[PDB]
RNA sequence: AUUUUUGUGCCCAUCGUUGGCACUAUUAAGGAAUGGAA
């Protein structure tokens, strides 16, 4: 009903007093120690739980009753922990012993499920519990009764309390004899006497009866056919009746001798920290077997045979590496579905091969076999190709033990075995979620939490002014209570930290009366709406000039804070105690993270949609649709009504020389001015040309490295992809030299380290560049493998392995930590591509806002969403890291600002979609086709279209809409497919241009495998031009902006009623 | 309550002209693809 985010903000702790700081440091400690046995504890507490406690309670979201009791009654921990293990056997038995009844088959799953053999086993909590009333010699009965009402308060099970609610029942209600009517109604009875007023039909007994409505029914007749003495006993006898905690008393006084004396602050803040884990994953591991059998049990388990011969060619000889590292397998190798097309070709050519065999089927020539041999992989490797151009690429490779074993098992059964491979082979392997406490941290809130308040801006400069300071100093203040070791009270003490990002988001202060009015959103950010460009004055100019290197950075975002509030272009900031100190310390340095809560009603009518395609193979394209449109263009889409706003593509320029250089979209600068670093690489090359290779066929062919090396190495080429195309290269020449495996030390490290423009010097955010880090660390590996090995092949039982790479490192600890280093930036460089991509979706999602009204995101990943029912694999997995985290980013960025709203989306295949043309009111595919110079065509483009227009029969619905436009094509120019047909490349653009100058026209266009040039009912780009195509008219447009608006229609109506 | 030398990151043939940017924290596991064009 509500959105609830808050936001975190992290920052330096300033250190202060060593003595001081000391003293905060111990206060941690001791609290460190004394959560921990509330965990061990309270895992007691879970351990001893009871069908009939469980009675009535319900409220379990599809929840086996059995089941919840198993994950409450022992758990899996760490080998050597406090209680005592169990076996993987008795298991069973053992719920089957407590509850009286084999376990269900949801509680069957959880003992089933996979986890570490080598440093967990699972713990029988119910054992600690019967040992819990060893010590303590509580009541069985008694304990069972105090349990009992824990139950009810949600203190055990799921859906627990507040921390200090849950301590405020336990340890709480603080009075010595001050119960609901003890010192009130207990001395009324005395002030009767008091007052001496005849105690007889006093108005305020009637009252609670009045007020509130046998006994109680004979108070309504009290006179009106004055006794009161009866209502005392039944008071007494009726107080009686009720009953509370019993067994409590000996536990807190326990966890004194432990813990030490209680404080709800502290007894309370130690338990939220320790039973955060327990919760947690409980909720989680219930969680994740309530779907673990989900697809398990549905899930098809029977074609083992399929799937183990499937990967017999990860142990054939087609698998041939370095790493020697089994990748998963999936549909997605070989085209999936579309790998069955091709299977007939292979046989049909094989059956000739084996006819051509019979004819000539003697001892003389067996270079018809090995010619047979070499033609199959090309058909492979176009096939792979081809398949891939549009859609990754199946392995080619793997391809060859996939036929090998052609009379072994069937097409479809492979089919079905990769499918039921993909799933048991990883979706199985997810482990336990075992239940350990990990490092704590706690927080310090406004109230109803541990005692702790920031610093006030306005006592900031309030408090500033008794001690004659600057009226502003860059560090944040604030003050909490803590509690002295030594000395056992309840003090307090002031600390500050300097979170820059938060002096200007919302710390600075604006003095200036009259400033501007806080934004909505209550953040100093861009996005938001404040510049913060404020014009740098004459001494800021001085005092971030003149200032040293390192913090030379940090200054200037100093001076510029200053200024606006100078300038009065701070805008103000609204305040309360809405901010939450976290404090975790770890050895003698303390992380303190401070974020506040975010609320804001939902923009359920939205009159705009905006999808997005974070793809990591194509370039990224933002499109927002207007919702009940009403216009001069508007489209009827299932009768509802709605016109494209805008379309264009997510850029992220970065003033440089004044020159926008798009982080995305870089791929490196142009040769001319990378020759000498070009020329050391290519120096490096001449010695070690020599190297074997393979024929497209398979016939292994060796070949100069330097002639591949000279075709990448042109001005015109960039760097980045150079760089790549170099280790791949690299990767390869080193292979043909094992020998040499540690003569490519130095230049690896000038390539990626030491070198003018390396790698790691300089790193672009284009899908080709995270390409060099992945290529990179290949390369780095692939160099260890063959560096690191033993002379004689096929010898000592099969070879051995690589020493993992912990005793694998030893060999050049330098190698080593480069990789680490390199890995290193790729995160935080893949990061920052996530976090970015989302300032600029929300800002155009945002800005959209602005001009049209509340908006939807509308976006391609699969969410922990509800798929029960039926799921398609395809769509399965087409989001990698990008697309996934942007999305969940942009779901968390959404919570924010007020009419945004972010919708997850099974992922799909459109790429021919057409806008507002599919599924309106019928489905409707087009081709990909693109569009060149007739001077400039190559033989793949003449036999590309060769390829759809061949009179070749497919049931498989698929490359149907190529065929058309290869039709399209000739019809479209009036042609014939035998008017041209083996006539090159020269004698073929010589045609187009007769037929071009006759319409006066240019660089014609056709339909392509994987284009950027799509032919669309209605004008999704603004440089989009428009042609007649067949006789009709379509809008010319880049492919990359079309799929976003498909992305945006894709079950749209779903969100309008 | 005075520290006044820093919250975390990203981009570049010219690491600076005030170069140009972006971000919610711990934690958890895992983390399969030889493509460049203002």
């Amino acid at each position: 009903n509500a959105s609830e985010t808050r936001k975190a903000y992290t920052t330096k702790m300033i250190p202060r007093s060593h003595d001081r700081m000391k003293l905060l440091g111990n206060f941690m400690d001791y609290l460190m120690d004394g959560t921990p046995i509330f965990f061990e504890l309270w895992n007691q507490f879970g351990g001893g739980i009871d069908r009939d406690i469980i009675s009535g309670t319900a409220n379990k979201d599809k929840i086996s009753d059995d089941l919840l009791l198993a994950v409450n009654w022992f758990k899996v921990m760490p080998i050597n922990s406090k209680p005592q293990g169990v076996s993987p056997s008795n298991l069973a038995n053992l719920f089957q012993q407590y509850s009286g009844s084999e376990p269900d088959i949801q509680a069957q799953e959880y003992f089933a499920s996979n986890f570490d053999t080598e440093k967990h086993q699972w713990k029988d909590m119910r054992v600690e519990y019967e040992r819990l009333l060893a010590e303590l010699q509580l009541s069985r009965s008694d304990m069972h009764h105090d349990l009992k009402l824990m139950y009810k308060e949600k203190c055990i099970g799921l859906s627990l309390s507040t921390a200090h609610y849950i301590t405020s029942v336990m340890f709480g209600t603080g009075a010595k004899n001050n119960r609901q009517t003890k010192h009130q109604f207990y001395s009324k009875v005395i002030q009767l006497l008091e007052e001496s007023t005849q105690i007889n039909s006093v108005e305020q007994l009637a009252s609670i009866i009045l007020k509130a409505g046998p006994s109680i029914l004979k108070i309504v007749q009290d006179y009106e056919l004055p006794s009161l003495i009866a209502n005392l006993k039944e008071k007494l006898g009726r107080f009686e009746y009720e009953c509370e905690w019993k067994c409590m008393e000996k536990i807190k006084a326990f966890l004194a001798s432990k813990v030490g004396p209680y404080y709800l602050g502290s007894y309370s803040a130690m338990l939220e920290n320790a039973l955060s884990p327990i919760k947690g994953m409980t909720t989680k591991n219930c969680k994740f077997v309530l779907k673990q059998i989900d697809a398990k049990n549905d899930i098809k388990y029977e074609n083992e045979p399929f799937g183990k011969i499937v990967e017999g060619f990860f142990d054939s000889p087609y698998f041939e590496s370095d790493t020697n590292v089994k990748w998963v397998l999936h549909p997605h190798h070989i085209g999936e579905s579309n790998i069955k097309t091709l299977w007939e070709d292979l046989n049909a050519i094989h059956s000739k091969y084996e006819e051509d065999i019979a004819s000539l089927s003697e001892d003389k020539k067996e270079k018809r076999i090995k010619v047979y041999q070499g033609d199959v992989c090309q058909t492979i490797n176009t096939y792979c190709e081809e398949v891939g151009k549009e859609a990754k690429t199946p392995l080619v490779q793997l391809l060859r033990y996939l036929y090998s074993r052609k009379d072994d098992i069937a097409v479809d059964k492979i089919i079905d075995g990769i499918t039921f491979l993909s799933k048991k082979h990883k979706v199985e392997k997810q482990k336990i979620n075992p239940v350990i406490q990990k490092y704590p941290s706690f927080n310090f809130g406004n109230n109803s939490k541990l005692l702790g308040k920031i610093i006030s801006p306005k006592d900031k400069l309030k408090h500033n002014l008794k001690c004659n300071r600057n009226q502003v100093d860059n560090y944040i203040w604030i003050e909490i209570k803590v509690l002295n070791t030594k000395t056992m009270r309840w003090e307090k003490h002031h600390y500050a930290l300097s979170s820059t990002r938060f002096l200007e988001e919302v710390y600075y202060p604006a003095t200036s009366e009259n400033p501007p009015d806080a934004l909505a959103a209550r953040f100093r950010t861009k996005t938001n709406g404040y510049e913060g460009k404020p014009a740098l004055s004459a001494e800021q100019i001085e005092q971030i000039r003149s200032a040293p290197v390192g913090l030379r950075k940090v200054k200037k975002r100093q001076m510029r804070l200053e200024a606006a509030r100078q300038q009065n272009l701070l805008p103000r900031y609204t305040w309360g105690k809405d901010f939450n100190i976290n404090i975790c310390k770890r050895g003698n340095n303390f992380e303190v993270t401070l974020a506040t809560k975010v609320k804001k009603k939902k923009e359920k009518n939205y009159k705009v949609v905006l999808g997005y395609d974070a793809n990591i193979v194509r370039k990224n394209t933002y499109a927002a649709i207007e919702a009940h449109a009403n216009g001069d263009g508007v489209i009827d889409y299932n009768d509802l009504p709605v016109k494209p706003i805008e379309s264009g593509f997510v850029t992220v320029e970065s003033q440089v020389r004044d020159k926008s250089y798009d982080q995305l979209s870089y791929n490196g600068v142009k040769l001319l001015y990378c020759k000498p670093h070009v020329e050391s690489r290519r120096s490096f090359l001449e010695k070690y040309r020599n190297g074997t290779m393979k024929d497209n066929r398979g016939n292994n062919i060796q070949i100069d490295f330097m002639k591949d090396f000279e075709a990448i190495a042109d001005d015109e080429t960039s760097l980045y992809y150079f760089n790549m195309k170099y280790c791949k290269l690299l990767q390869s020449s080193i292979r043909n030299h094992s020998s040499q495996a540690k003569e490519y030390r130095e230049e690896i490290f000038e390539l990626l380290r030491d070198g003018k423009l390396s790698v790691l010097k300089l790193s672009s955010l284009s899908n080709l560049s995270f390409v060099m880090f992945k290529v990179a660390k290949s390369l780095i590996g692939t160099y260890f493998g063959h560096l690191l090995k033993k002379p004689k092949n096929s010898k000592s039982d099969v070879k051995a392995p690589p020493i993992t790479d912990e005793d694998k490192q030893k060999a050049d600890p330098e190698m080593f930590a480069l990789r680490l280093a390199l890995e290193e930036k790729r995160l935080n460089k893949v990061k920052s591509k996530k976090e970015v991509i989302a300032n600029k979706i929300v800002a155009k999602a945002l800005e959209l806002r602005d001009k049209y009204g509340p908006v939807l995101i509308k976006g391609e990943n699969i969410s922990d969403t509800t798929k029960k029912g039926k799921k398609s694999s395809t769509n399965s997995f087409l989001m990698d890291w990008l697309a996934r985290g942007v999305a969940n980013k942009v779901k968390e960025m959404v919570m924010m600002h007020q009419g945004l709203e972010f919708v997850e989306v099974n992922p799909n295949f459109t790429s021919h979609q057409d806008p507002f043309v599919h599924k309106n009111p019928e489905n409707t595919f087009r081709a990909r086709y693109s569009r060149c110079t007739p001077s400039e065509l190559t033989e793949k483009n003449r036999k590309e279209i060769l390829s759809f227009l061949s009179d070749k029969p497919s049931k498989r619905p698929t490359n149907a809409y190529y065929n058309e436009g290869a039709m399209a094509f000739l019809a479209t120019y009036g042609l014939k497919k035998n008017d041209v047909l083996g006539v090159s490349l020269e004698k073929f653009k010589q045609i187009m241009a007769n037929i071009l100058h006759q319409r006066s026209e240019d660089q014609l266009l056709f339909p392509s495998r994987g284009g950027m040039f799509y032919l669309a009912t209605y004008k999704l780009d603004a440089d989009a031009t428009s042609v007649n195509w067949n006789g009709k008219q379509f809008w010319v447009c880049n492919a990359d902006l079309v799929a976003a608006y498909n992305v945006g229609l894709v079950d749209i109506q779903k969100d309008f009623k």
